[PDB]
């Protein structure tokens, strides 16, 4: 893989050597590599929207926070590559979270909830295409599920599902304030510096114009990977002018529609694996 990588990047990119290069994380249809130790890759075989993002942050946060910003882009239906320069640091962990002192974390949550308030409250006309609806979204996958498997699936799954949909139907959680979201901010996207105070962001590619509760979704999660509910809370109190309640709700709404986006995913790349894991997942809900 590295030795197909290296090519395509000295190919598109005219001048730019390949010394050395690592994978330094994969998804399921996307792998990014350390180059020279300082350029990351991302690579896929879009890219478009998250490039217009970080071209829009970059012209218009002000903030000591880091993010990435755009050296190298080849963008193609088949093919997608962005590089930039690699935002150094280390990743906020529950294990790194619970070493630091009562004021380092007050610090950190402070800075985390100083840099949402600043990107939740940019102008975003000049990026006004980029709008995401969550709920439209859940209802076209829905009929696309009534369309393929939804009749070969068990009652208990289909009770699932609709149980859900129910609720998406009561709930007010989408009716509120509308802005520009990183939309996958977990800890893995954070970076500390040697103070453990916040250097840098990474990967605003599912970023868009949505709910302002989408930003604490992850911030809110109860898992091995996140830090908990009450880092949440916290920094939802000092982000302040927002209905926590609300947060709650639409974190656990999302939560709940997980399965279902893992089976609607499979559907969307014929990857039965996927159907049937979120499936199965589907019933471990159900019986706790
Ligand atoms: N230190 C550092 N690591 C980076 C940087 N950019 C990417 N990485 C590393 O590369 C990984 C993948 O980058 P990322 O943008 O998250 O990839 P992705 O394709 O959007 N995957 P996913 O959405 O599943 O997180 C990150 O988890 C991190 O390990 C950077 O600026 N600095
Ligand atoms: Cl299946
Ligand atoms: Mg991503």
């Amino acid at each position: 893989n590295v030795k197909a990588m290296k090519y395509l990047i000295e190919h598109y990119f005219d001048n730019f050597k390949v010394d050395s290069i690592e994978i330094i994380g994969s998804g399921y249809d996307s792998v990014a590599y350390l180059v020279n130790n300082e350029y990351i890759f991302k690579t896929k075989f879009g890219y478009a929207k998250e490039k217009a993002i970080y071209n829009f942050l970059n012209t218009n946060l002000e903030t000591n926070v880091k993010i990435p910003n755009i050296e190298y882009s080849y963008i193609s239906d088949e093919l997608s590559i962005l590089g930039y320069k690699e935002i150094k640091g280390t990743f906020l962990t529950p294990e790194i979270y619970s070493t630091m002192s009562e004021e380092e974390q007050n610090l950190l949550k402070r800075d985390i909830a100083s840099f949402l308030r600043q990107m939740h409250g940019l102008d975003y006309t000049d990026i006004s295409e980029c709008t995401i609806d969550n709920k439209q979204n859940v209802l076209e996958e829905y009929i696309l599920l009534r369309e393929t498997i939804y009749n070969d699936l068990t009652d208990i799954e289909k009770d699932y599902i609709e149980s859900f949909m129910e609720r998406l139907n009561a709930t007010t959680v989408f009716e509120g304030k509308k802005c520009l979201c990183h939309n996958d901010f977990s800890c893995n996207h954070l970076l500390l510096d040697g103070n453990n105070r916040l250097t840098g962001i990474i990967d605003f590619g599912d970023s868009g114009i949505i709910d302002e509760y989408c930003d604490f979704i992850y911030l809110l999660e109860d898992s091995e990977e996140e830090i908990g509910t009450n880092f949440g809370e916290d920094i939802l109190r000092m982000y302040g002018n927002i209905d926590i309640e609300k947060a709650k709700e639409y974190q656990d709404i999302v939560e709940e529609y997980y399965p279902i986006e893992t089976i609607v995913y499979g559907i969307k790349n014929i990857k039965q694996e996927f159907i049937e894991n979120g499936r199965k997942e589907i019933y471990k809900r159900t019986y706790k």
